[PDB]
């Protein structure tokens, strides 16, 4: 009946190696589909169940097969992060020390060939409509790299949670936890893919979409990088949709686009510990980037305190290189500590115009205090203590610079005169209006 | 044991008895063979206990103290006790079915007692210590309070709202908890959890509760996607206090809560894209120090109460109230759609002019291109639910009605209004805020 | 069974592979037999839960579903593209990895229904009348394939008419709380049509290559229609509404080829927000019979020219003057959305025309606000190679277009930073006007 059960597989052991349990059911799988077109069909999939487990892969499975779901019973998130910097001597009294659900281990040695998952087939068609529901990727552990953060802290491992290397159309990606793995999830090439309320935190990139793609979403998910890494990044799509995200910190950037076309990123709620936010670059065009919440502030807990992803406060919250893109509705909390503020005595910059003409930004609100950086042990406290504090001073902020390599844009509602910098002979400027008559 | 369980395949006990006290024997079971946290890496990767479609009663809470708990079921089983309630009690043997089904919990458990609504929770999800309790996920099962109960307000006992029943509670700590897919139907609450970091209450139904989703004490980082949400008239259909980071995003949110969204203390936080029917004003509140939150392109309804049952039942509140009104700094309302349809006899107070985006105080306040539409209607009762309710929303016919699109209170200053209004439809003092008059002609 | 699981494969003395509609039928038979007492210790018509694992399942007997909280599940949306396989030529067809769709699938083997009569060739019928409504019936994560298109004297090729009389799920009676979920459709002249509607959720699903995808007949109310993927045909409708109130349509990405994107008919207090909409023909958004009190908010709208010759040549008959969003009804508001316009100048219709991004055909205070407007001049080419040839139109990149065309019987709009003084075409005697500024 085409459905398999990795702890009901003769072969092999899936809390040893459950990668060549996997390997052995597709192996199944395509021994008896053999025949593309007997009876209107033949080769309709099948899907493999993992029970809530602790497995071990030591073994990396290839899909090569269109319409496989592997799905699980739990997405299974702890946080190693907060662990790991909790003193050795009381581990023994927390109640868990590692993620569960349906959980597999990735006992990969350290890019593709790191991957847990590759799915890869060329010639013809696109492998189509493999789904991945409800299970828990674990790299167990991040390690030393020249980076000198204690091992646990480097986002480093060369583990691949789920890699897709070949054109592939109708892929699902929904439910899934992903913990500590150097990538998430990396899909080349996607078409109508849909990558939908997973939860992919505590991994030095996310999710990234690279080669090329066209008509995908990426919906409803909780996601949080390493400094390094990529919370979205998407390369060469046109009709991308990036939406009901909560990403949260702490990716060099939450969003970043590198010749991305008639897009949208709307909708999402983005908190950073640095610029660099939102990254439209290499003629990333006719773009909307609406109605997000934009929050960066200083990192609170103390593990991290002094690190981050080099780019100074001129960088810019949104920065866009590229063409006839609408910046419309959006919030931007900048709250930073003035004396921190780099270069030294710079105003920071919250929208930033590197180059292109044709740009609309329109009715944005910016809102900037300077509040003194609280550094702290207890993680989630601070996290927490942080968002709600409001103690600060008004911060004069640049809410809009057009480089002078950007021109030909119009710039609305979005800040006072002296909030917007830019040529008025080259661009259509209209200022926020002033208090009073 | 591969860790999945099924409720009627159970040594012990009955599920159609006592689900309750099935349910705690499989987390027994759980937890004797989950003692070790670090064997291979692993050790307490918890378990699915899974409900198939069936009449389960209740009589014992659940009590999950373990992470990485999965409970699901195959139906959200919705049907409107509501609506069954109201049919003359004598016609009920005539009906194709009267109560919700789908993996139906029925939740036979007493009130809690005064400041204990905790117990009074079908599912109670608390552990103290370290790590925060995490992943615990509720999927695709109905939950049951059967019946509202006499209290005083005048109303029948089953139009009260009332009867001190939970459907899920988490009472500590928790990080990247999910409810999905959920059927929740005649709870005093269906769903309140407590200290949430990352959690995701997505693509539920949750209606006819006295209170829908609660999140309580503080919380970050969480999200309140794509719900269907209807509350009482004493309730909140989505609250949340003392958060930060908190998404509210694509839920249809419609009568009778007192309100649609209520924060208290929320921060950094978006309600962006819902669409909101009240048949009260005050659908969205943004109370004590509700500051820098995005609200924006929702689609905001406020009518009458057209179902007989109801018809004069509110939430207390007068029309110079707001749709949505605001009590903290440097909010963004932008681009939200304003339907006020009210009869102008039923006005509250007498002859008043009705408020739609009140500011009560607070500084900072952005908010620009929001189109208010105002109409005077008739105030249509009927009997029969659906009917009137198709009827009312589907009604445009009417005359126009004079609105303040815009009060902002003494107390708020340094806002700026931008395309909200004409200036006859702005309330506020040009001298201390910045001030755009919707072009006119 | 009384724990109400039902496999199709384990049914006794059936074969879901020669009709799974007689299988499902008869489960529902067992199930009515077990479920006769509507109130016996507070419960008894609960309910059930039917499971297809994957496979190649043929329907020949139309399935009814008329009990309420029936739950019919799979494990695979099972999409592929029937209509490319079916564009390549017939004698590479050896070579290719697999030809048809999959997952959990049901083959629609049932004939075109009788003239007005579309719900006999429906492979899911939900009907029940009187009272309560039935309520919280759930599809969820399977595949529903009408396998092949025939010729319709359109003179196109059989597999590119979008026509075979097959519906996937038909609802015809009102309903309460019903779920579709993430579903496959595929070839099918209607995927899902669903009447009289109240608190429906269609989510997540992918429904592509049917003639029309998402059709919310009669009437309705409360209901969403959420992070979809949809694609549907010339002559019919990607998403379509009829006299719904509060209806919430978002976050879904509709590509080519639909004769519109969404479509409504006296829709009011509803809102179509934050959708990514892409069109090879005009028409893209209709708002039309006294559609009114909606918010079309913060979409993105790509209307350019279809580049896959096997459709080059095919449209939905409607001209550059007829608008990317057409407007008929009143109050409604249209806030921060993008238009992308890439068409040839020299092939617009009629010859000489302008297009027109927006038009307001009729109704009075409509408020347009903060739009943006991009238009380009882009030479039409076509090429056999599908895919490639979608991504390259998609990445690749002046022309003069009215932003905003308010007719006579439309007046008493507002419309702000939405075009140029010269992009708006309207009577400034009776519409609110503020040009973007320029330089
Ligand atoms: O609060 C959101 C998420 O944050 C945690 C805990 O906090 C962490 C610790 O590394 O720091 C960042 C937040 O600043 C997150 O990437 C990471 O993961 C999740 O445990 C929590 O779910
Ligand atoms: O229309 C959405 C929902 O409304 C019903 C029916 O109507 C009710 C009856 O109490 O009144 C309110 C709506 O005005 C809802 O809270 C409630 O529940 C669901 O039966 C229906 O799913
Ligand atoms: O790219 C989105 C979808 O497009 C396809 C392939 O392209 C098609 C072929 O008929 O043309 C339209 C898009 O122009 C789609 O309706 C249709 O289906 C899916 O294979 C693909 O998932």
């Amino acid at each position: 009946n085409n459905r398999y059960d990795v702890t009901e597989w003769p072969a092999g052991n899936p809390a040893k190696d459950i990668g060549e349990v996997i390997n052995s059911i597709i192996a199944d799988i395509k021994a008896r589909q053999g025949a593309a077109d007997v009876d209107d069909g033949g080769k309709p999939g099948a899907v493999i169940y993992l029970p809530p487990g602790d497995y071990h892969l030591r073994t990396q499975v290839l899909i090569d097969i269109s319409f496989l779901r592997i799905e699980g019973s739990g997405h299974g998130f702890t946080s190693s992060s907060i662990r790991f910097n909790v003193p050795e001597e009381e581990w023994p009294d927390l109640h868990e020390l590692w993620p569960g659900g349906s959980r597999v281990i990735v006992d990969l040695p350290a890019s593709a060939a790191g991957a847990a998952f590759l799915v890869a087939r060329e010639g013809s068609p696109r492998i189509s409509s493999v789904e991945f529901s409800n299970f828990c990727i674990d790299g167990l552990h991040f390690t030393a790299d020249g980076s000198g953060r204690h091992p646990e802290n480097t986002y480093a491992n060369g583990k691949t949670g789920i890699h897709v290397a070949s054109a592939n159309d109708s892929f699902r990606v929904t439910d899934m936890g992903f913990v500590y793995l150097e990538n998430a999830l990396t899909i080349h090439k996607a078409d109508a893919l849909s990558i939908h309320h997973n939860f992919i935190a505590e991994c030095g990139s996310c999710i990234e979409l690279r080669g090329w793609g066209q008509a995908s979403k990426i919906t409803d998910n909780l996601v949080g990088a390493g400094p390094r890494g990529h919370s979205i990044y998407a390369e060469n799509h046109g009709g991308l949709l990036v939406t009901a995200n909560n990403v949260f910190p702490r990716g060099a950037s939450s969003v970043h686009f590198k010749g991305v076309t008639r897009s949208s990123v709307t909708n999402n709620r983005l908190h950073a510990f640095y610029p660099g936010m939102v990254r439209l670059e290499e003629n990333s065009s006719e773009n909307l980037v609406a109605t997000n919440h934009f929050l960066r502030d200083h990192e609170p807990w103390t593990p991290f305190f002094g690190v981050d992803n080099g780019l100074d406060d001129l960088t810019g919250l949104l920065s866009i290189s590229g063409n006839n893109n609408s910046v419309i509705g959006n919030h931007f909390s900048e709250v930073v500590d003035a004396n921190e503020i780099r270069p030294e005595g710079a105003t920071p910059v919250i929208i930033r115009l590197t180059a292109g003409t044709g740009n609309f930004v329109s009715t944005n609100h910016v809102v900037a205090m300077d509040v003194d950086a609280a550094s702290s042990d207890s993680a989630f406290e601070a996290q927490v203590d942080a968002l709600l504090a409001t103690e600060a001073a008004d911060l004069a902020v640049t809410a809009v610079l057009v480089d002078p390599g950007s021109a030909r844009n119009t710039i609305l509602d979005s800040g006072s005169d002296t909030q917007v910098v830019a040529d008025r002979a080259v661009n259509a400027i209209r200022a926020t209006p002033t208090v009073g008559f």
